[PDB]
């Protein structure tokens, strides 16, 4: 529109109808010039790594991006807990996205001063991946989404993506994306962008835990019409076979088992544990591609302990939260939110414990029976199993790879798997040039007006809702805020104005039947 | 054929804020987190794993290499089925060598 | 108890705020809160009109009734007016029952 008129307004709302939650949140950004207004090829050679299983080659891109791929960035803790408490299931429906009060700013260094004036004829310039031809990276637990109080003022992350490399070289099947061969449009301060995506059909997130578990979905008053063998010798094969009852539940004949598992090393969050030996890479779990290594995190979706042993968690089978305020590097157990998955224990095995045991010779009168710990068990018929919990701050979606095949997608880190994602939206700053020499010059222009950008950016997601039609009588389990007197509120500010996540909630409270 | 691998679909640039246990002894259980970011991206968490394999024995097409045993049959990776031995051919899709 | 009309839906409270203006980032992504911002502040006009209803005296009172009154004797300013710096001042609260009507 113009100069001083407004181009939108501060929408931040969640509204809640009968099977529905319409939730909208808008945030204050900022945007600088990323690179110099330049592509520059990156690789492990230019980090100074030399690990192989760390080596990879790429591109920095000039260009920034907006993420809310994170539950915090739509949901305030009191929805959060509204939605874990009241409903069994919830998945996307459809999004609206908007940019509005675009602020370009200019900055003049004269001596170790710097003066910030509006440039009013400068852009911006903004477009949506909705091809997908662009390599996507919202899928990977990144920082830089949209801040879970709507009073930070947050910066625009830098976009960049990786192709194939060997060591820190790249190869002729390698790709390089320039991201202004893309249409895109072009905002002055009186400009605005918008537009709407739809969510593909997914299933809805369990947020329920099972009240049985798939070893006691028996009646525990009536034989089985079945057999067991009981007996073996006399104390001669003496074949004896027993009715399987409620004394016996463990040999009972059932129809479905537990779903694969992929064993971790087991870790204690107990003080003054002696270990044996460093051990974190060196015990890892662990999956290779041509040739590098790679940890396995989180992996498949297992319970992180046995009943009664939270102290314990798989060493890389859990989402790791870092608290406020915490360090980037070599912080302490109390510095970090360790997540678990106790309840899918029901239908999953535990994270590290073996999945069974099973025969691995032919018993015979010289020799004995023998059996083998199954350490990692694939999908078999009539397997059953809960995915991944997701949380508050954790992902809510990620991009399903575009292979020729695929079981089960849903993303292995929590959330709602899809081939057609909600698309990247890529920003970048129009460089503009200082003053050119008098005479011509056929290179490139590398001198330009110190700038960077500001303005308002709403998102609006329906989400629908399953609700629950437990007949249970007991009453269930809720997340609920502890009345006993603290220094501070649980999620919110301090004395300092720091907003803070005490602690990751999950979405599984209600019970319902296996 | 992708111009992108698994392990190298994310963001070079940004740190992930999710964790991953470091260090474990103090030189004590002194467990330490660290930040997984583009420096280690090995122990990134991703959401998606390569696919199944069944692995066969590596040979060699350069000649004057010695082999230490005939092998074509003993060595073979294979599925059975009611007491027949089948040579597993050619198998699950997987890569034929590394880089 | 201090005096006026108590309503279950009074007037709203009406919040107004300087959006902030963040200061020149730095080139390199920091996942931070940015605590730099550009110092501002906003001016304008205000305008408030309230329509009162007036319940108007039928009293058949004879005897004049009091009402509230300057009074005329000289003083070194006016009341309810400002000094000779511009002060503009109240000098006494002023109530709002001097009619009478019966019991």
């Amino acid at each position: 529109d113009g100069v001083g008129s407004s181009s939108g307004n501060w929408h931040c709302d969640s509204q809640w109808l009968g099977d529905r939650v319409i939730t909208t949140s808008t945030r204050t950004w900022a945007l600088p010039t990323y690179n110099n207004h330049l592509y520059k090829q990156i690789s492990n050679s230019t980090s100074g790594g030399s690990s192989n299983d760390n080596a990879y080659f790429g591109y920095s891109t000039p260009w920034g991006y907006f993420d809310f791929n994170r539950f915090h960035c739509h949901f305030s803790p009191r929805d959060w807990q509204r939605l874990i408490n009241n409903n069994w299931g919830f998945r996307p429906k459809r999004l609206n996205f908007k940019l509005f009060n675009i602020q370009v700013k200019e900055v003049t260094d004269n001596n170790g001063v710097k003066t910030i004036a509006n440039n009013l004829t400068s852009t911006v310039q903004v477009f949506t991946d909705s091809d997908y031809q662009l390599p996507y990276v919202l899928g990977s637990a990144h920082e830089g989404c949209l801040p879970p109080f709507p009073a930070d003022v947050f910066m625009i992350p830098q976009y960049g993506y990786l192709t194939l490399n060997d060591g820190s070289q790249a190869v002729g099947r390698s790709s390089f994306y320039c991201l202004e061969y893309f249409p895109s449009q072009m905002l002055r301060t009186g400009n605005n962008f918008q537009f709407s995506y739809e969510f593909e059909n997914v299933p809805f997130h369990s947020s329920y835990a099972h009240s049985q578990s798939l070893d006691r979905l028996m009646n525990p008053l009536i034989d089985q019409y079945l057999y067991y063998l009981s007996k073996t010798i006399n104390g001669q094969q003496t074949l004896k076979f027993s009715v399987a009852g409620p004394s016996n539940m463990a040999v009972q004949g059932r129809n479905y088992i537990p779903g694969p598992s992929y064993r971790q090393q087991r870790v204690s969050t107990t003080v003054t544990q002696a270990a044996a030996s460093e051990f974190a890479w060196p015990g890892a779990s662990s999956w290779a591609l041509n040739g590098r290594n790679s940890l396995m995190n989180p992996g498949p979706a297992m319970a992180s302990h046995k009943e009664g042993e939270d102290r314990f968690f798989p060493l890389s089978g859990s989402l790791i939260f870092g608290k406020q305020g915490t360090g980037r590097d070599n912080v302490d157990a109390d510095k970090v939110m360790i997540t678990n998955e106790e309840e899918i224990k029901t239908t999953n095995p535990v994270a590290t414990e073996s999945y069974g045991q099973v025969a691995t010779n032919h018993q015979s009168a010289q020799a004995q029976a023998q059996t083998g710990w199954v350490q990692n068990q694939g999908i078999l018929p009539g397997m059953v199993w809960q995915d991944r919990d997701v949380y508050l701050q954790g992902p809510i979606w990620a991009k399903i790879p575009h292979t020729d095949g695929n079981f089960h997608p849903s993303p292995l880190m929590g959330g709602f798997g899809m081939k057609h994602p909600p698309p990247q939206i890529l920003i970048k700053n129009t460089p503009v040039p200082a003053d050119p020499p008098t005479a011509f010059n056929k290179d490139k222009l590398n001198s330009f007006i110190t700038q960077y950008s500001t303005g308002q950016v709403s998102v609006e997601i329906e989400w629908e809702l399953q609700k629950e039609n437990s007949k249970r009588w007991n009453p269930e389990i809720q997340y609920t805020s502890n009345y006993y007197k603290s220094n501070n509120v649980e999620f919110a500010v301090n004395t300092e104005g720091v907003y803070s996540e005490p602690r990751p909630i999950g979405t599984r409270y209600l019970t319902r039947n296996l």
